[PDB]
């Protein structure tokens, strides 16, 4: 074959070579940031929200309706599960996890996350997600299936929403789970919950005034453009 | 590191859910076991509370 078109050949493969180190590089992005020691809730407060802000504003997380249609697509077998009520299972299933964590009870989802609260004073509480300690086991954990109802669509519905969710964190993903918060997993086997601005005004709000978010309600899926 | 790898975060932790259920007024002392250990012993030998 001629020689000119080996060279177009190789010169093509540099060329996707290059694109690749453009596309990562037009990804706009700045190494997350954080701190070593628990010392005041409003340097913490700083550095998550500046965490939450930067993954937002890189556009690499997966809201809750991913997680919806990637639950609604694993259960099919035959019929269609609608994918607001799933939406609105898993938006119950959550501020049941947030309601009782606010109170000091640990949830554990899986052997990996368990989703705590860390207060250092009356009015100054903020959600973490800690690994399983090895020495000193928490106090008073629950299991998920405690606070879901015993009907077997609505367990196996949050089961698969747990299952798919464990999967995205371990192959890299950034995944929302309370309302304007950031679930990422860092190196190795280590969970981090980063809480925006309005999320943790919701929480004080909650230890500080006993005003709960509003049940979630049946919500028809909004067209994506325009 | 985590909120279970230092002291004074699982104190604080724990003497909250102490205070919480002491005020509540709920709990047991030593004394409800021991009249407890004494009716249900109360027919082998009375032993004083």
């Amino acid at each position: 074959t001629e020689l000119e078109y080996v060279e177009e050949d190789s010169r093509l493969r540099k060329e996707k070579i290059e694109l690749i180190q453009k596309n990562y590089d037009n990804l706009n992005a700045k190494p997350l940031v954080g701190v070593d020691l628990y010392e005041s809730y409003s340097l913490v407060l700083n550095k998550s929200a500046w965490n939450y802000n930067e993954i937002i504003q890189r556009d690499t997380q997966l809201t809750i309706l991913d997680m919806a249609l990637q639950v609604h697509l694993f259960l099919y077998e035959g019929k269609i599960i609608d994918i607001a009520h799933i939406q609105k299972i898993i938006k119950t299933f959550v501020l049941n996890v947030f309601a009782k964590i606010i109170k000091g009870v640990p949830i554990v989802l899986n052997p990996i996350i368990i989703f705590d609260s860390v207060r250092f004073d009356k009015s100054k509480i903020l959600p973490v997600a800690v690994a399983n300690p090895k020495l000193m086991p928490p106090l008073g954990v629950q299991d998920w299936d405690t606070i879901v109802d015993e009907d077997e669509e609505i367990k196996k519905i949050v089961s698969t929403f747990i299952k798919l969710l464990e999967n995205a964190l371990t192959v890299g993903h950034e995944v929302e789970f309370f309302q304007d918060t950031l679930l990422v997993r860092n190196v190795d086997g280590i969970t981090s919950l980063y809480v925006s601005e309005k999320a943790a005004q919701v929480f004080n709000n909650s230890v500080i005034d006993q005003i709960m978010p509003e049940k979630p309600k049946y919500e028809a899926l909004e067209d994506p453009f325009s």
